[PDB]
């Protein structure tokens, strides 16, 4: 292992001696690749060599040559970003000239193509990294320079097309970009002219591909005169559309042309459409099934189709009106529409959203034209716009129904082998797919609910029959109905919906096994959830449904019950008014029936699934008034868990936030005991520390948790209450002795402050200020104004904020203001902006009164200005400073 030392000592000396040798450099970079230890040691050596300085790199390139090319290019590229601002502009521009020269040299060589242009690519990247920082205020002529230098050779020009592409990659706002266009237009016209030359004169395919690429990218910015006033359109139509080599890069261009807003040019757009169709019908046959061809379609073959959709969407969205207008064009537009409908059948994530993007718009427009549905047979005046697309609308309804995605609501998914199970690989992409299809289908359903009804009914009969019955085949349909929620009118919606429900129940009756039952239950649940307006119309129907839910929460197959609880909440939320009352069909209230059958239902559910259930029931019972009756019902509701408390609290506060304000009937009977025992626990803790780090003990935390959960409960009820009159006079007074004195009696080591901050918004807090801002103020700043305690900082400032804003001894006030100013000096946002608001309302309070209008000016006003002065970066002028300070428009003046 002696040679290792020699090799190690060899490399270190050559770097600091300013004399570089090529062969020795070559040996090492190969050694690292072909050795184990060599890799690590030589890499460390490489960062060590890179740290020094560049000077050797360029002359290393000047004089193996490809690996060290990657190396030296790493050197240069890295040193550039670092010292581009440090170095003088002329020297770095010298390095730039060196880069340009190297580029021209190596691109002008034929062997570069045999070198496969990796070195060319990296070199280009260097040029990019330089150009990125240089361009704005160093090279105003760069454009014209490359344009000029591309007029001699092929390799040069095409490599400069690559450069222009990369420049388009390294070049926010509408207006500023429009100023960009107007400022750069003069320099753009040349860039268009070059490509204009190459497209008409060249023979080289690899050059032309890059040319149409870069012209595609730059098209958006190049002036309109060079586009529609020339033969560029016709040129792209006849010459570069037919040829396969360009078939998928040409289309894009045309798409980009369609996206231009018609101003002075109208006809040329019609010509564009007519000719694009004329050539597309030849390129692709009308009879051809797009889906199958796309399936067997190669990597290149797909881009043509995706671009077909992209083009058709992009053009129609802008000028479909212009095409409609003429009578001749009407047929061609029908044909093109047929094409798009065909392309809309490709089973792929991207293309679907691409053509859907059209479908949406289409439905939208002719819906905003005529909101009313066409016919109901159970006389002209047909909407003009509708008339045109008329025999092509029903196809979209037939299509949209059968193809929509899984809702965010349901949790049922089939695996490729055919297994049913819930899964949540959930990205908002598919969800937005869902919602967009939903909106579209509603737009289309508003055009004729009759056709929609028939379309769904037919497939439903085919499903009851069993013909072509697969879980997916029903899933799609049910999801489709669940998106029609509120499309048809009441009297029709009933008549249509009842059939769907009955046949659905029958379909659940026929199907056997858990594999079917899970799917059917899922579909039926979602399809029920979306129709509260129907269920509130018919009582016994709703009864049947909710009973089917309760019966479905007895299911063993995972995912189903968890969904059924969600559906239950979704029904409770909107049908809260139909549950309590005694209905015409049933003598006993449904809630009353539930409260005694709950024990058998909730045994199969998960605990988390039970909490939601309790919240739902609470939302049901919280709807009734009827004076004492609902209170009695609440008593019955909570009588089971609450009874064992007198002779856990988490579920209690769950029910508290769930039911709402009318929690007083249960809150009151257990209220005083809480204070009575809390008064003892507080003394337990305080005496525990007084005779001893006890806060670290488990028992003390366990005793303080009670103290917290007691306060948070009052926080909840008061936050959700609507009777300040009762709160302020009844529940508020029993806090002075039990809570306020507790903070004083308890040790600093052992949520009390942040809780009382809320009631200020609700209630009457002024008369308690001397009691509140006493024990928990001056003796607490010793814990929070010393620098510490991330919890307390999100509490006190809020209380001070509310108290200072809602209703406006000195020793207790100074320390307040000093705290306000202390707020925006932090690094935490929630402890900073608070003081901004508090101070903003502070100066806006004492300035509106009569008595203390000058006591805040002379004593504090000029003494506060000095503090805010350091955090920045009308009272003196109005006679309610210019020397003391020096010794929207106002914001821009200070920031500048």
């Amino acid at each position: 292992a002696i040679m290792t030392m020699l090799a190690d000592h060899a490399a270190r000396q050559l770097l600091d001696f300013s004399q570089k040798l090529d062969i020795n450099l070559l040996d090492n970079v190969v050694n690292c690749l072909y050795h184990g230890e060599g890799a690590q040691q030589r890499m460390a050596q490489e960062v060590l060599t890179h740290l020094k300085e560049h000077p050797d790199a360029w002359t290393r390139v000047d004089t193996q040559n490809m690996n060290t090319k990657y190396y030296g290019l790493q050197i240069l590229e890295n040193v550039i970003k670092t010292r581009w601002k440090i170095l003088p502009r002329n020297q770095c521009e010298g390095i730039k000239k060196y880069v340009v020269g190297l580029i021209i040299k190596t691109s002008s060589d034929p062997t570069c193509v045999e070198k496969e242009k990796v070195y060319i690519g990296k070199l280009n990247m260097i040029l990019v990294q330089i150009l990125k920082q240089e361009w704005p205020k160093h090279w105003p002529t760069f454009i014209s320079d490359i344009v000029g230098a591309s007029r001699t050779s092929e390799s040069l020009c095409q490599n400069n097309m690559v450069i222009l592409k990369l420049l388009s990659e390294e070049v926010i706002t509408q207006v500023k970009s429009k100023h960009l266009k107007d400022s750069m237009c003069n320099e753009f016209s040349q860039i268009f002219q070059l490509c204009q030359f190459v497209m008409e004169n060249s023979q080289n395919a690899p050059l032309v591909h890059a040319t149409l690429e870069t012209l595609l990218r730059f098209l958006n910015w190049i002036p309109l005169g060079y586009i529609f006033e020339t033969k560029l359109i016709s040129t792209l139509i006849y010459k570069f559309l037919n040829v396969p080599m360009f078939r998928n890069v040409s289309l894009k261009c045309l798409t980009e042309i369609a996206g231009v807003s018609v101003s002075q040019y109208e006809e040329q757009f019609v010509t564009l459409f007519t000719l694009t169709m004329m050539q597309l019908k030849q390129m692709l046959p009308l009879n051809t099934n797009i889906r199958l061809a796309y399936s067997n379609g190669k990597d290149d073959e797909q881009n043509f189709i995706q671009n077909l959709s992209l083009f058709l969407c992009t053009f129609l969205k802008e000028h479909d009106q212009l095409i409609e207008k003429r009578l001749n064009l009407r047929e061609t537009l029908m044909e093109a529409l047929h094409y798009m409908l065909l392309v809309s059948e490709v089973e792929e994530t991207e293309i679907f959203k691409i053509c859907l993007e059209y479908w949406n718009h289409l439905a939208a427009e002719l819906y905003r034209e005529s909101p009313f549905s066409t016919s109901a047979s159970p006389h002209f005046d047909v909407p003009p716009r509708r008339q045109l697309y008329l025999p092509m609308l029903f196809k979209v309804r037939l299509l949209m129904v059968s193809r929509m995605a899984k809702p965010e609501e349901v949790l049922v998914v089939e695996n490729d082998q055919g297994e049913v199970v819930r899964e949540f690989m959930k990205d908002t992409d598919s969800i937005n797919l869902y919602k967009n299809m939903r909106e579209t289908l509603v737009y289309l359903t508003h055009l004729d609910y009759v056709d929609t009804e028939r379309i769904m009914t037919e497939k439903l009969h085919n499903q009851v029959n069993g013909t072509e019955w697969s879980w997916k085949n029903l899933n799609t349909l049910c999801w489709a109905i669940g998106s029609i929620s509120g499309a048809m009118h009441e009297e029709d919606e009933k008549r249509f919906l009842v059939t769907v429900i009955k046949d659905l129940l029958g379909l659940c009756e026929q199907k056997r096994g858990k594999d079917n039952k899970a799917i059917i239950a899922s579909n039926i649940m979602y399809i029920v959830g979306q129709y509260p307006r129907f269920l509130r119309a018919h009582w016994k129907f709703l009864k049947t449904v909710v009973n089917k839910l309760f019966e479905f929460m007895h299911e063993t197959h995972d995912g189903v019950q968890d969904m059924a609880c969600d559906t239950f909440i979704k029904i409770a939320q909107k049908c809260r008014r139909h549950f309590v009352q005694v209905q015409v069909g049933e003598v006993m209230p449904f809630i009353d029936e539930i409260l005694n059958n709950i024990n058998t239902i909730i045994c199969d559910l998960q605990p988390q699934q039970v909490h939601t259930f309790y919240e739902a029931v609470g939302y049901m019972i919280g709807a009734q008034t009827d004076q004492t009756v609902q209170e009695h019902l609440i008593e019955k509701y909570m009588l089971l868990p609450n009874q064992v408390w007198d002779s856990i609290l988490k579920t209690n506060v769950r029910a508290c936030k769930a039911v709402g304000h009318p929690f007083v009937i249960q809150l009151g009977r257990i209220y005083l005991d809480m204070l009575n025992v809390y008064k003892c626990l507080s003394e337990n803790i305080s005496a525990a520390i007084q005779a001893n780090m006890v806060t670290k003990q488990p028992l003390i935390r366990s005793m303080r948790t009670v103290k917290r959960e007691t306060l948070k409960l009052i926080s909840g009820w008061v936050s959700r209450s609507n009777d300040p009159q009762m709160v302020a006079e009844n529940f508020v007074p029993p806090l002075l002795d039990a809570v306020l004195i507790d903070y004083q009696r308890n040790v600093p080591a052992a949520e009390v402050l942040s809780t009382m901050a809320i009631i200020v918004n609700k209630l009457h807090i002024t008369a308690e200020i001397p009691q509140i801002f006493d024990a928990v103020f001056e003796c607490t700043l010793n814990m929070i104004n010393k620098d510490e305690y991330p919890e307390h900082r999100t509490n006190f400032f809020l209380l001070l904020q509310a108290v200072n804003s809602h209703c406006f001894p000195p020793t207790q006030f100074k320390l307040v203001l000093d705290s306000i100013i202390w707020a925006f000096k932090h690094t935490m946002r929630n402890v900073a902006d608070t003081g901004l608001q508090i101070l903003f309302t502070l100066l806006q309070n004492v300035a509106q009164e009569e008595a203390a209008a000058q006591s805040f000016y002379q004593t504090y006003f000029c003494d506060i200005l000095q503090h805010i002065f350091s955090v920045v970066t009308n009272l003196v002028e109005e006679g309610k400073l210019q020397e003391y300070v020096a010794n929207p428009a106002f914001k821009e003046h200070l920031r500048d």
